[PDB]
């Protein structure tokens, strides 16, 4: 499908685009892993057995001793309400639940019908107005960072993973299917029995960096690592619906997607929010690596902003920290290649390819997301000292958010 | 500052014998008899339908307000289209149906509960019952859920609704504003919240509430009554919701039960008051001395053991007696420049605390006319501190300000 004028990724002719069920997360051969008893179940049960272990043993993470089995209990308690909205680890199924290609069915748009904002033919077509509203609109939403990219569709999943229209959700675990992406001249886009559509119109994609917090993620890879990131999964959430009813509601149409639809950190890069570091995350200015990732599609006509170099690539040539303190060595130590390193890598696009397969396998382990690499990135910068320490709204640092002031000037040149 | 200024325990609001429960129905948006509102061509219709035809003219004619002219159509259509989506998780404005859509008064159902079903955390008996810590957990959870400001109160039955504004459960969402009904809310020796065909049962061992301020835009709050500072109270809604949801499920998942409200389910200003969040004021809403009145609240109800912070005072009340600032700005002159009462003015008002006793009848009336949800009175108060210049102005994350997020910084010594 050819990449975007001006893209940093480097791409060879082997490049193809990615199905979605070859994360190690989806796919077959990575999905079972050993509980601490021998029992292969999906990872994440495993991984839930793991959690319930270190709860009746007084445990914050894998052998590190809570305060007491209260405390223990208590990060738990706040990593599993962190998800309160977001389906099944990712909002990865488009056009389902939280991920509507359409604001039609909305509570929200039906509550404002009467005035009919999303039937309305756009008043602003300018792209430089309309970057700088939605920019503004996406800084409300909830992003820390944002930036506009040309639509790569090397980095769109060939297929996604969804469940059919009419599965209920207490069996969408049991249910999922592939279904391809596909891209075709139609007006909105749709989703029909066979497909989902995007149409051809739509040219860019709206990258938001969603800021985690530094004191709970240097505890990886225990549980309150997991707690700042599940509690940034709801905020992107939120941020996409947000953005996607403020874009439909001046008359452009918009997908929202989570980690669904494509691969975030291509798309981040595309957009100028970092580059692409040897851990295989974006590496941000403002956060490092400790930020997630979330994406809106749409049609409406904005001014693409201009990929960023701050020496990352160079510094990862010499660094390898990640690689050392990953407890499973799945980061590579050596050269970025062009050809990946199992089926959970996407070939043809030169990056240090990483073995996630290994990553994954740690989870069920620690009982957690891990995380370590993020925390001993140089660009990032007890569990008790974290509960009885410092915290601001959103997990959001007082001392750093002087930096993500925004004025029009720094949305739109 | 909040330290120097703590008053000793017990509720601040002074009371006498008449004052009762409020049913909820009697607040101008829900009562019959100001429900209904003229548009500008003069057609009596919802006051929200009027409010609607008055943002379409606006928009057609170029404008961000009653005759406000924007700097073109698409500076009016922009801010519109901002203040619409900031309300995407809210119900019907304020989500004041309890038990239905985002404010569910148990976690079973929730599609969070149901995925990590597995690991039991809101079957397993509660690991903690210290009130101390776990007031410090429950605050460091508020915090990471979007509040700016937590406080604990125990819970004054007196701020209940006696009835609650809502709609049968099998009824669907199209059909919901047209099927309202009333439902009692009581106090019962029951272990768990729990909704029956006719009541909405509280159990006697809920005994406190955690207040949330969420703090609002003050560039965007200045420009009422234009739309701009309809849309920083619109996003305010919804983080309200994720507030309660989130905060709801930590407590659950800690093994005691949560009901959220949002505006639903009692009076917020005197949970807030008592939480010690901040103070009542001449137009009624509590000022914190953080961000003024300029903040949202909401709120949960739990039998988690909790220590309840003191009610503060830094001086509000002498300041209103003689400052009459909003009374003289309001476009409706709906807030009193008299003293305060125990009787209200009005159906709209819960008499039987001591307060400033304003017309809410005459405040709804202005939203139809001028296509918002006006503020002025929050904007000019002195405790708060062109829309094209705030469109092209500072911004940060969710809309709050670095030169005063340094304020809402917290560490164990202040949260117990
Ligand atoms: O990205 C994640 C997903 Cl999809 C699932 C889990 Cl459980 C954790 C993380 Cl960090
Ligand atoms: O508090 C509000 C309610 Cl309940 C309804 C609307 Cl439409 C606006 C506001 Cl600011
Ligand atoms: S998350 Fe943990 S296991 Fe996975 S690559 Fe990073 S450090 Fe290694
Ligand atoms: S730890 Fe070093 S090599 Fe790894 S991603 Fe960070 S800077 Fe790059
Ligand atoms: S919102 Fe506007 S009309 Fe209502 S009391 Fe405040 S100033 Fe008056
Ligand atoms: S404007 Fe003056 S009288 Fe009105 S609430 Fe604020 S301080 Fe009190």
């Amino acid at each position: 499908f050819a990449m975007t004028a001006g893209s940093p990724i480097i791409v060879n002719d082997k490049l193809e685009r990615y199905a979605e069920v070859r994360t190690a997360f989806t796919h077959p051969t990575s999905f079972f892993k050993p509980n601490y008893k021998g029992e292969v179940k999906p990872w994440f049960l495993s991984a839930y057995d793991e959690k319930v272990r270190q709860i009746e043993n007084g445990e914050n993470g894998p052998k590190m001793k809570a305060k007491n089995v209260g405390e223990a209990r208590a990060g738990r308690a706040l990593e599993a309400a962190g998800w309160t909205l977001d389906i099944n680890y990712g909002n990865i199924y488009p056009n389902r639940f939280f991920m509507l290609w359409s604001g039609e069915t909305m509570t929200n748009t039906q509550l404002w019908a009467p005035v009919g904002l999303d039937r309305r033919p756009p008043d602003t077509t300018d792209p430089v107005e309309l970057t700088n509203y939605v920019k503004f609109a996406a800084r409300m939403a909830g992003a820390d960072l944002v930036g506009v990219a040309r639509l790569n569709r090397n980095w769109v999943y060939s297929e996604a993973v969804t469940i059919p229209a009419d599965v209920p959700y207490e069996q969408s675990l049991h249910k999922e299917i592939e279904k391809p992406i596909v891209f075709k001249d139609v007006p909105l886009p749709i989703e029909t029995d066979d497909e989902l559509i995007i149409p051809n119109t739509c040219e860019n994609v709206i990258v938001a960096g969603i800021a985690m917090n530094r004191e709970m993620m240097q505890t990886a890879p225990n549980s309150m690592a997991c707690a700042t990131t599940a509690f940034c999964y709801s905020r992107m959430c939120m941020f996409d619906m947000w953005l996607c009813q403020f874009i439909r509601y001046m008359g452009y149409y918009a997908i929202p997607s989570c980690n669904g639809v494509g691969q975030s950190v291509a798309f981040a890069v595309e957009a100028g929010l970092g580059q692409a570091s040897r851990m295989g995350a974006c590496i941000t200015p403002e956060f490092g690596p400790n930020v997630r990732l979330t994406k809106v599609f749409t049609n409406m006509p904005l001014v693409p902003d201009k990929p960023i170099d701050f020496g990352v690539t160079e510094f990862c040539e010499t660094c390898k920290k990640c690689a050392r303190e990953c407890p499973s060595k799945a980061i590579t130590e050596g050269p970025r290649t062009f050809e990946g390193r199992s089926i959970h890598n996407q070939s043809g696009k030169l990056q240090w390819q990483n073995d996630y397969n290994k990553c994954l396998g740690y989870w069920p382990e620690s009982g957690g997301y891990c995380g370590v690499c993020v925390a001993v990135c140089p660009f990032t910068k007890n569990i008790t000292e974290v509960w009885d320490g410092k915290i601001n709204t959103y997990g959001l640092d007082a001392d750093h958010f002087r930096d993500t002031v925004s004025f029009r000037k720094d949305r739109v040149k």
